């Protein structure tokens, strides 16, 4: 009980922080996927011309 | 007997506390797996465009 | 049992979110395929004239 | 014997729970594969027009 | 001799019990591997369509 | 020996299930290829007229 | 010496069992590869018509 | 909190750098697609003469 | 009481020092992950060209 | 001296026995790697057809 | 030395087996390419008539 | 404090060294990606001729 | 420092070797592309006659 | 010193043996890549005919 | 003081010896990584041909 209270709260803080990192992950992949969408579009142009 | 009663109860309390920690574990992994599902979905988009 | 309940629900939420992403995927490809239909139609005109 | 009985049963419960998670897995992949079937169909249209 | 007889038998019982646990292990992994076979099959479908 | 028997049988069941999925795969591609045969036939008509 | 004899034999049995599992592996992949050969053949038909 | 601050910033820097690489990607494909547009134009001339 | 005071403070100092080491850890992994982001970007270029 | 002689010899015997076990290890991994070579070859066939 | 001898030989056997699989691969593709040569010849006839 | 100072500095040196290795990594991938750009360009020529 | 020097040099040697392989790659594709240029030229003759 | 001499030499022998295994690795991949070069050549023929 | 002097020196010798072992480690991994660079290059060739 008493001992595990501060620890439970600590785990909550750790979980929230994990969520912050995870948000950054979603974003990073937003850039990479953005790059893939654009570049694959270049390829699309090329094929249409072909 | 007499001596081990309080100890048995103490072990029950310890086990329950362990269950609390364990619940937090399931949750933490819920966030991480959520991140993996979303980001792998970004990758899915990229491949479909490709 | 008890521990895996919150986790099952979490997985449901994750699955639904996956469905949202997936809807966006169908749409994105709607635009790309729209582009292919139109442009291939331009090619059709050219061939008919030829 | 005596000690390992409750443990055997516990393992049964754990195995069943594992089956629940696993069912959710089959489903999640049902959505993802559904997305792949549909989107690859969009690509099919595009190629046929081409 | 005399003292170690009951102990040898006890070790036999312990070994047999260990075998029971171990059987449950083989099974648990049967479910997990079953899940992997099925889901990887979903992926197979997706690739074939692609 | 003893331990691996149930596991061998489990693997047999898994293999058979894999065969079921695989049958569905052959079918799915039957529809897609059917679509390609028909539509390419439309193209055939067009060229013959041309 | 004496102690490691039964253990060497045990390892032989374990190795043989491993061979049984491994045979099942070769087979499972026989089905999957069979599926890939057939389905890729469907794709072949489609392309030839195209 | 305290520990994850420097890490969040580090991830920001990493994301920005990723954007730089990605810009170079868009450019590289600009050259390749430029090549495809020009060369397919050569083919266009040839067909028109034909 | 009296004896454990200096020890509590000592543990505080030890904990803070642990935090310093831990900061260095976050940083070290910042470099490694930076390397992975860049190099995986090289791979991205290669695939886009492909 | 005198006491450690029989012990040195005992250690030699133990080392040799360890070598026997170790030989079995190399073999066991021979089977597993054999399985991986064959099955990855099945995958090779599939890709070539694709 | 001693330990790695049997392993080297095992690797030789594995390599030879790999060669057998690989021969089957060359053959399988012989059939597929044979099919492509014949069918493309049908197309040749059609065009010549056209 | 006192004990962890030399260790902090040691970790700094280790981190810097890690950066050196990492630089070599970026370079190695520069060669590999260079190879991919060139060779994919060969493929580009072939397709343009086709 | 001291430890990572020999390793840095080792990485240099590895990188150079990678360059050798890569040169062979450029060449191999020189032959394949040569084949494509020639054969597509055969096709050119055929079309001109047509 | 004295104790680590035999160990250093032992490590040399182990490293050399590792080199033998590694040579076999380069070879095994020589066969696999040979198979890929040949079979991809079959595909080349098919496309040229097409 | 007096007693710990010879021990400090002994620890220095032990540390230096540890450095020797560690050098051998860097080397061993030089061979393994060399093998990975070469073999992955074989794979590179195969993909380029594909």
């Amino acid at each position: 009980a008493e001992g595990d209270d501060p620890a439970k709260a600590a785990f909550d803080s750790l979980q929230a922080s994990a969520t912050e990192y995870i948000g950054y992950a979603w974003a990073m992949v937003v850039v990479i996927v953005g790059a893939t969408i654009g570049i694959k579009l270049f390829k699309k142009f090329t094929s249409k011309a072909s």
